[PDB]
């Protein structure tokens, strides 16, 4: 591999199907992911990137598909073992019960998502927008009850919610390999 | 504040739900507690009396009850508003994982703690009595062994536990509020 042509990015995703938005659940979730995709200093990050399989990371929850998603990824530089990078991707995010939410992860967490809420609820573009998704789902509290849900998730409920939803019989994996004179 | 009829001002506090006196953690939020409540050097009170959002503060753990409690609370000055000492209160109680406590704030309560330990074992009335109690509770050991956890206790230990139950999740808000004296002519 002493000669590349310049070319696409290898993709390597895990997606994990959640409950309904509106289950006591799916708080919890979208709070775990926060703490797993955060960079620099989240976990993903730190299994995938100074460890050199992976350029970058991302993960989020996805609500407003039917039904609802939550994916994680890694952007690869070419030539970066996709295998690899997938297995890790995987292994740290169904894990959790070995190395277990701290509060510390969580009250970051908590803090970041209730940040984003109260800049949706001030924005008058943005609550209007939120309400309508929160009607057009058939709760229109539903905006409201997830900040009222987020203020009071307990770790153990986050963790519990983690453990059981980011598993492997719950795993669809996403794969991307950029097909490749006188030299 | 322009006019009040004389009598009591409001208090409000904040409880929450403690870990069994047997568990480890207990002990770490004993000591979380008395580091809390200190005053006037301790957190609560630069909170809220300089700010003249209070008048006085306290902060205790409550053993005897089953469950187990620990208890925080401002005494307000008239005009001062509920909500917000309330407020204050709660979200200072509720934050340590943004400010943790240091070693210097762990052995000045240890040292607290372990004098009174001191002063109930050296009293012969006293220390049958709280022999007495750790039998009802079921293990002879726990005033010894209480002890020997403070003195084993590490900051971290003590960090972790005060984070982990001092949250929204386990808080209980209670309000004092004085009734009002019916209001007289000609004021």
């Amino acid at each position: 591999v002493t000669l590349r042509r310049a070319g696409g990015t290898p993709l390597v995703a895990a997606m994990y199907h959640l409950p309904a938005a509106g289950s006591p659940d799916f708080v919890g979730l979208d709070l775990a992911a926060t703490i797993l995709a955060d960079t620099p200093s989240g976990r993903l990050y730190h299994a995938l990137v100074p460890t050199k399989l992976a350029s970058g990371v991302f993960g989020f929850t996805m609500d407003q598909l039917d039904p609802g998603l939550a994916m994680f990824g890694a952007q690869l530089q070419p030539g970066m073992d996709q295998d690899k990078a997938l297995q890790t991707l995987t292994a740290t995010l169904e894990s959790l019960s070995s190395k277990p939410f701290s509060q510390e992860e969580l009250e970051r967490a908590r803090s970041k998502w209730l940040t984003a809420w109260q800049q949706t609820y001030a924005d008058p573009e943005k609550v209007g927008v939120a309400l309508s998704e929160a009607i057009a789902s058939g709760d229109w509290r539903l905006f409201f009850l997830q900040r009222d849900r987020v203020r009071d998730a307990k770790l153990d409920d986050v963790q519990r919610a983690a453990v059981a939803y980011l598993v492997r019989s719950n795993r669809t994996e996403g794969r991307y390999i950029p097909t490749e004179a006188p030299l």
